[PDB]
């Protein structure tokens, strides 16, 4: 569905970006998925606005040479007209070694059918 598509798309060039292999001005674009008002907690159990995950994807450009992104275990948790809740598990790979965490998005829908990132929460495995 479009829901699991666009949550695999955008890991897809969060990947390319943090491996090095983006296409041009990837990060606009990238950051062009985030609604204004998104906000999200990473493992860390810290708070990113917009503009915080930004600086934060800007930084890491092509650190993670060879990066792997598995997504998988999608459930949709809640759905309308305005948009969809799900949750999924994420594994990422590279040299430095392997990551697993359990992840909740809430995706904003437009009209058109456009998906915007409006919150996501994520809790490290193992």
């Amino acid at each position: 569905c479009a829901y699991r598509r666009e949550i695999h798309h955008a890991h897809v060039a969060i990947r390319d970006w943090l491996a090095g292999d983006s296409r041009a001005d990837a990060l606009d674009a990238l950051m062009a998925r985030f609604a204004e008002d998104f906000s999200m907690v990473t493992p860390h159990g810290v708070v990113l606005d917009k503009t915080a995950l930004g600086e934060l994807f800007r930084s890491k450009g092509g650190t993670r040479p060879g990066l792997r992104i598995e997504i998988d275990g999608e459930s949709l948790l809640a759905s309308g007209v305005d948009g969809a809740t799900l949750a999924y598990r994420e594994i990422q790979s590279d040299a430095a070694g392997r990551s697993e965490r359990l992840s909740t998005v809430v995706l904003h829908r437009d009209d058109e059918g456009r998906l915007y990132w409006r919150h996501l929460q994520e809790t490290f495995c193992g």
